[PDB]
């Protein structure tokens, strides 16, 4: 099955989901000079006051902490989209080292990680049905880049050490997905897909231009999860990133001048 080595990595995916190759794939690299702002566009509006986090899993390619969306506790309005968009789970993709992490670039610069909230569109009442849809999902994208510690992030990091094989889950309940996020909301916007398989073309991806800052102790404690299951030859879980993807036909638009 796919994952992140040379025989079944990105270059790979697209001989089971052949949309890999499709006209609006994800990530892209961010070409700043050439986004369009557009005054047109609406503030962000992320109304997290209400979350409900419930359990933490190493998935085999990332780890993921999942919330409650049974109700419209924790949504994301605004900005490009046209009604209400639920949050699901929140998940990382990093480096090896520090110059190399996230999938987005910046002017084709790498940051050490890259943080995906993902939401769904209470329009199709469930995320199965939603990535069957152009609109289905927003993800709202947020880079890290290595520095002072980020506190909200560190209740995160120091549970990982119980779930560092494939499989593993703890419950992870009144975690503050507020404690993750930058002070600018400022963002650019184009459409998109989710960035493993199925790779389905049903994401806005919203991607915040000021990136959090963590501690190298922070990422450090992310390389040291495992790809494998226990039992299994260990293979640290580092560089599970899809390069960026061809823009083609899409422009990318900018919230702010
Ligand atoms: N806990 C849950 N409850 C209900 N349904 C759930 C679920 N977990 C998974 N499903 C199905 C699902 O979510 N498929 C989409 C997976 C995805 C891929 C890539 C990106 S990415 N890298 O583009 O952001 C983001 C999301
Ligand atoms: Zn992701």
């Amino acid at each position: 099955h796919w994952g992140y080595g040379k025989h079944n990595g990105p270059e790979h995916w697209h001989k089971d989901f052949p949309i890999a190759k499709g006209e609006r794939q994800s990530p892209v690299d961010i070409d700043t000079h050439t986004a369009k702002y557009d005054p047109s566009l609406k503030p962000l509006s992320v109304s997290y006051d209400q979350a409900t986090s419930l359990r933490i899993l190493n998935n085999g390619h990332s780890f993921q902490v999942t919330f409650d969306d049974s109700q419209d506790k924790a949504v994301l309005k605004g900005g490009p989209l046209d009604g209400t968009y639920r949050l699901l789970q929140f998940h990382f993709h990093w480096g090896s080292l520090d110059g190399q992490g996230s999938e987005h670039t910046v002017d084709k610069k790498k940051y050490a990680a890259e943080l995906h909230l993902v939401h769904w569109n209470t329009k199709y009442g469930d995320v199965g049905k939603a990535v069957q849809q152009p609109d289905g999902l927003a993800v709202l994208g947020i880079f890290l880049k290595v520095g002072s510690a980020k506190p909200g992030l560190q209740k995160v990091v120091d549970v990982l050490d119980s779930i560092k094989t494939e499989g593993k889950s703890a419950d992870f309940t009144n975690f503050d997905p507020r404690g993750l996020l930058p002070e600018s909301l400022d963002y650019w916007t184009y459409p998109g897909s989710l960035t493993t398989p199925p790779l389905a073309e049903c994401v806005t991806w919203i991607v915040l231009k000021e990136p959090i800052s963590v501690s190298s102790e922070q990422v450090l404690k992310f390389r040291k999860l495992n790809f494998n299951g226990e039992g299994e030859p260990e293979e640290l879980m580092v560089d599970n990133w899809r390069p960026a993807q061809p823009l083609k036909n899409r422009q990318i638009k900018a919230s702010f001048k």
